[PDB]
């Protein structure tokens, strides 16, 4: 799956006025999602399990998002990646930080260990960069020589990246956090698409809760554009300082979907 | 038009030692209709009409299939593909539409799923293929 | 011990807002310091009384950096170095002003004198540059052909170069001197870090003000990246308005750290 | 794993009448460690535990080295190297994590110090060096 | 010194419906030590002592391997490689020293088996490797 999304600055912002330049006013992120075509339903839902954990609040990497910051030896800390209702929950734990890349892998076998990789980089001038990947693996055993070995049969890959501002205050960075986190909530169109092999069509190409403020300042995102089998969807603004959501599915390759 | 179809055939494999879903084989179904530019509504129900004859359950043509034998917006909707009297059925649902062709897949994994697309392109000036 | 720091400009600021050009709003200032191999702890505390001393109130080159001056015959006078309880003190006289370059030395011979060098300069059409340098000896009597001579076993640098907008206001200059002297304070990470041989990992990597106005509109700086052993400290503010630190040890040559 | 110690010999020298604390000796200690990725954590504790066991106090190897004989975030901390019952220790610190290699560095001047490295890679398709 | 270490995984293999013994992988650890000659037996003492505390249990070297991870005449003896607080340990004896090799196997089958080696030779005319 191909997810985009965009999201405004509204710290001194004018409603309805002119904002140049454009790159000092929006942030992006960028999603690909890369499942073999192995997997079922049950192992979808996981997937949609572990992207729902890695967003979930007082974790590290939506701290780090959220106040601007980076990874550093006070929030590089071990989290619940999968919850499974408190049995078969999938943790991971600091592993590296070698090259500037904060790693984490759960207590398992570097053949069938779930991976999180997590970087942030200055690209440009007034543009800050987060980089995110995740591995998700299917856990098997394989007979070579005669003699058994714990393998992956298949891995499903996550990256994801995340372009801010340089002007953006922390209580922009905080509304990215909660869009990435209403993006993914369960009953949502996209996880439903996702957790059930499909796309989104017309029964499940509805509006819905982008940012959750408590029932007041709520932001809802609405559709506005189907073509070319992509599903787009926006809020109650102009074209320059609206939050959209943009998802698309095709076949990557033979062997995944993308 | 040109409509596809794909029957699998739902098995377990064993890739050394590793199970995994897949199909053993595959049944395609290849269909081309060609409709000229004068035909009327009406037409076209006749040709629809005449479609759904062609396979009209005890007529010879499925006859011989079931059997192996010879002669002797609002529409990329989710839709049943094979029904089995409301138990075991098989639905169909939406994934793309990306370069004119318009495709569904079963609520099952890729390797095993029922795969349908449509598309229509104007052949010649005066035939819609 | 190579040493950042990113200072914005508050008069006539909007919070939140976006203010370009980005050259026109920011100072930078940027250290590197060379210790021989041979520094022993209580030479590292030498070294470090020496840099408190130079950025003191009421010495030359801060009252110079606050008002936006220059060097001239007013400002132009002899000041404690290195401060040892009154025993033992280092001063400076000046003892140059050719090629536009103020110098200071110490009451010895040239082979075993402390140094201080400062110009400036209008480097571009908006900046001014300050470049400031200093040499730390350490004595010894060096025997050559069968005599006795005065020299230095070696020498510590360290050079500083401080790039200021045209439109700060002296109160902006004053911000600037008062985080940087809020930077080496005694019992702060880096000086803490410099007088031990060490660097900065986990246990001296703690928040600490940076600017100090008696209680009230204190700034304090948190840390935030931790990436390829770099230390990384920012305020509570946007990228484009905050105070920006970085710290980063490596070994330059065989014979010095920097 | 790729490993690295040095051990100096503190003394001070005499250059040209000048006195300078520097190593007169320094000794090096490399190690390389490889382990395949099908190992899981108990086999990474048991690898552990048979290097910690190879040089116990009392076992041939260590006791032929002690006497110059032969055979007849969260993890960047400080740490003990040397231990002599509280009193004499040597401790290391760390100090540079440029190029994936991370570095601990004693509290002394730097040419009387103790260097220890520590750096991970991936030297083959299944294994970890 | 130049030191081995071999640790392996023990396994049953299949030789066309024929089970055998085996390792599925070994690690190998390497290391190689540099002793000056006028280091004085404490000077041996303070090396081993360096070479303990890099490996003791808590402190960030073995920590990341015990997890996979990174940083974030008289002496030919046998004795105790891997302890287990007495029931598991690993006991390995001595087997060979040819060639100035010094070797010590598990009791098990040689195809499962711990192997550790020791060697001293003079490389340089002032070290002793």
């Amino acid at each position: 799956y191909t997810i985009k999304v965009e999201v405004p600055k509204v710290a001194t912002q004018t409603v309805g006025g002119v904002e140049l330049p454009v790159a000092a006013w929006r942030s992006y992120l960028n999603m690909e999602l890369t499942i073999p075509i192995f997997a079922t339903n049950s192992d979808c839902e996981l997937i949609v399990k572990a992207m729902q954990g890695l967003l979930k609040d007082g974790n590290p990497i939506p701290s780090a998002i959220a106040a601007n910051s980076g990874i550093y030896a006070s929030n590089f800390t071990q989290f619940v990646l999968v919850d499974n209702g408190g049995t078969g929950d999938v943790t991971v734990a600091p592993s590296n930080f070698a090259n500037g890349v904060a790693e984490w892998i759960s207590s398992n076998s570097r053949s069938q260990a779930y991976k999180v990789t997590c970087s942030v980089r200055q690209s440009s001038a007034q543009n800050r960069k987060y980089t995110i990947k995740v591995e998700v693996p299917k856990v098997a055993t394989q007979t070579v020589g005669g003699v058994e070995l714990p393998v992956a049969a298949w891995r499903s890959y996550l990256n994801m990246e995340l372009t801010i501002p340089i002007f953006a205050t922390n209580s922009d960075c905080e509304l990215i956090v909660k869009a990435m986190q209403g993006l993914l909530k369960d009953g949502n169109p996209i996880p439903s698409a996702i957790a059930a092999n499909s796309g989104i069509y017309a029964s499940n190409f509805t509006q819905f809760v982008l940012v959750d403020n408590g029932g007041t300042g709520d932001v809802t995102v609405a559709p506005s554009n189907f073509a070319n089998g992509v599903a787009e969807w926006i809020s109650s603004n102009s074209r320059s300082q609206a939050y959209k959501v943009t998802c698309s599915v095709r076949q990557s390759s033979a062997q995944n979907r993308k």
